């Protein structure tokens, strides 16, 4: 009846925590909270488990008035039966997810950008901003906001 969504990136450090925060935020804005059960973010690696997000991810969120509070956690096979949508940021995320995904598990694995439009507003792939600069985080924010809206528009 209610749906559960998980966002995934490589280290659950720069991108997916941002996707989770922005998505929770848009759901609020639109009064769709009743339609959701769980909204989380995980990383495929365990390198930043227990850590708070990249300070640039937090700064950008704060800059747009988006609340963010998260500690890194790693996706586990059990999660494939707990979420309706497991959303990756780039193709390498998707490759790893499809490999660990139990056959017959419930989760639909997709690229956040599968909800992108065919018009050039934003690039489809949400690129890793770690080696980039604050400008890359700002663009990730713009991308995620846009796909969050398309998702709410087309999936409910």
């Amino acid at each position: 009846p209610k749906i559960s969504v998980a966002f995934i990136c490589l280290g659950n450090f720069c991108r997916s925590p941002m996707a989770e925060a922005i998505f929770k935020h848009e759901v609020e804005k639109a009064n769709l909270e009743n339609r959701f059960n769980k909204i989380d973010s995980f990383g495929t690696s365990n390198y930043h488990v227990g850590e708070s997000p990249d300070h640039r991810t937090v700064s950008i969120c704060k800059q747009h008035g988006v609340k963010i509070n998260h500690k890194g956690k790693q996706i586990k096979t059990k999660h494939f039966d707990e979420y309706d949508y497991i959303i990756g940021m780039d193709e390498s995320n998707i490759n790893n997810l499809k490999k660990i995904q139990p056959e017959g598990s419930k989760a639909k694995v997709c690229l956040f950008g599968d909800w992108n439009t065919n018009d050039g507003t934003v690039q489809t792939i949400i690129e890793d901003p770690w080696y980039g600069d604050i400008q890359d985080f700002e663009y990730n924010f713009k991308q995620i906001t846009y796909f969050s809206k398309q998702f709410l528009k087309k999936e409910l």
